[PDB]
């Protein structure tokens, strides 16, 4: 049972596919709060257009504030051209550098998917899991693991 | 679908560098972009900056060489791939686009992707406005716009 | 035929998979203690939640202390989305940058399959051969050779 | 159009795929002559074995002498391996990062094919467009832009 | 390349795995230098790693010990039934590109990435087929004379 009610987390979002994102920002907030005793007024909670932006985002902030742990939450949905292999391609590569440059620990909550239904049921809809709260966890663990 | 915000930048510096093959879908892409900043986010026509390079493989390279020289609070990289018959496609596709991102990372500008990587003319014109499309250069501005602000 | 009883030996594996995970680790640690002379309290053992953590875990370990190799343990099974695709080659590049950036080498035991069966098989399961065994002798070579 | 009479242009071409590379470095060097009013002493003509050594040939030379713009040109055929794929991959992400990092602009001059005849066709024979006109107009435009 | 170079420094780094196949490409490669552009038998190191993931980590490490005027990673990959195969040899490729271009010294490229065991034997001068190993031999030299002058 790790808690880390001295973390402070960022948690920067996408806004594209915003019915799959909240779901997926919810259950990692309420999971760190509730299991982990983070404290609401410790957490931050940034947006970006898409999820190319993200590693940006996440970059210009982490050289703002001190956090403890990073979320980058996107959702990436293939469509008729090959945009969405090399978008998900980048900024996978970009939230990997990002966290190996700053040193600070960067969640992956992007997910790349086939189709709006896959990416729900990842959220914690019709069924499913709720991948947010695994990330969430993933946070406090990485923040104190990083002291 | 996007989620564009309200936002109002009018002392914002905006670069924008595009290649020129495939100029039919460049220009409606470029106009979509400068007219959305300009009418919903005020940016001020004298503060944004034009330059194009001959192809997306230059398109990392001019846009380096341009924030090394002037300031600017963002920047919209716009060119268009279309496959053809031989593997360039893949391979420049992967290249440009990790540049895009390293330009942006190294320099701590936000870089906008203006790249369209389709695999025929068609769907470019679509996701440049024409037939019915939606101008994808609008969703562009608006979110060069909204970096720029959020770099302070 | 090579052995190392003053080197110092990392290992990082993640925790999704457990079950081919365990054997992994235990074959790595036992082949190098039983066939190379590596003594037990020179061997650190740290998790992280998933394979993406991995390059992150390391790099703030070898910062904190000194070892003469490193062992990213992991298990990625292929599922419905890219995920699979997307994260196996950034935790792949990942390691290998922290090798590289450091200085210190960075043994490969990621393994990237298709389902539950191969990475049980590749464990020492099933009649399959531990390649856990393979990178605890991998781990000590590097080591000297680094000298 | 543009003339660059000052401009200091730099040719690095692989010796795979002869026959094709030689119409390409010939096409690109009277454009840049013929077109552009670029000197013909003002072109330095390196070459190197293969696709492969292209990036570092590069780099060795533009540490060395000072130029205005550089072109890669090489051949890459796909066979009955693998090889084509990676190779491919790492010489375009090498030829990259070589301009990024330098500041000097590199022009792609490396067709990547199924056979020899796609190549022979981009080469300007049977028919087909030769590439390495626009290559070299190309390094002219963004010589110039580099000011 | 009909060049010498007597004076040249060559690292060989080759990997254990499919060592049937890795042997004739080192022997092809020494004996290429030494017989084709007189490069002295005691100015090529040759070291060894376990995989093909570690050639850019052992590479890496003896060119910041010693100094060489070029280097030939050498490895033998094969395609398996899991994405194993996929993976590393895009990092390892990619890898040695860096160490290279990290460096300053030229790498070449003696990793074979084939889809079974006869391909990689044909590659290495079995069965009817041409030893790479003599070209990268040949590159190597030329590589590390244009780095010189
Ligand atoms: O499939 C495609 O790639 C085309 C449509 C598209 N989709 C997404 C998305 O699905 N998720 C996302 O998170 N973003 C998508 N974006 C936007 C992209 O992250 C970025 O904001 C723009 O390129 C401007 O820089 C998209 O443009
Ligand atoms: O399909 C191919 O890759 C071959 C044709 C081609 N197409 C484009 C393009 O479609 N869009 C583009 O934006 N560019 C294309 N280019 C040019 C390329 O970016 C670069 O300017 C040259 O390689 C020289 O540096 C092309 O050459
Ligand atoms: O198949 C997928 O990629 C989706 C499910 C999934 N699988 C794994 C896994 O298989 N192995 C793993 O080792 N990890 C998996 N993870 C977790 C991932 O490494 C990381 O902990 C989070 O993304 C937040 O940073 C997964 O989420
Ligand atoms: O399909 C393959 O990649 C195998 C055959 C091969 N082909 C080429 C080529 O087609 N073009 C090329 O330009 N080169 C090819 N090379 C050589 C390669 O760039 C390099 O010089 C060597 O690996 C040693 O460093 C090749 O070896
Ligand atoms: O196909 C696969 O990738 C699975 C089996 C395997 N194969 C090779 C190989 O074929 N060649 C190789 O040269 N190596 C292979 N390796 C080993 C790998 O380079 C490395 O030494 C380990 O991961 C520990 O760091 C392999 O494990």
């Amino acid at each position: 049972d790790l808690k880390g009610p001295e973390l402070r987390i960022l948690i920067v979002h996408a806004r594209w596919n915003l019915q799959a994102i909240e779901p997926l920002v919810k259950g990692a907030v309420e999971t760190m709060i509730e299991k982990h005793d983070v404290k609401l007024e410790n957490i931050d909670i940034e947006s970006v257009p898409g999820s190319w932006e993200l590693p940006q985002g996440i970059r210009a902030s982490i050289a703002r504030n001190t956090y403890d742990a990073v979320i980058g939450i996107g959702v990436l949905i293939k469509g008729s051209t090959m945009h969405f292999e090399y978008i998900s391609e980048a900024v996978v590569h970009g939230l990997m550098r990002v966290g190996l440059d700053s040193g600070v620990p960067v969640i992956l909550g992007l997910l790349t998917v086939l189709n709006e239904e896959q990416a729900l049921y990842r959220a914690g809809l019709n069924g499913g899991h709720n991948h947010g709260n695994d990330w969430g966890s993933a946070a406090v663990e990485m923040g104190l693991k990083a002291l």
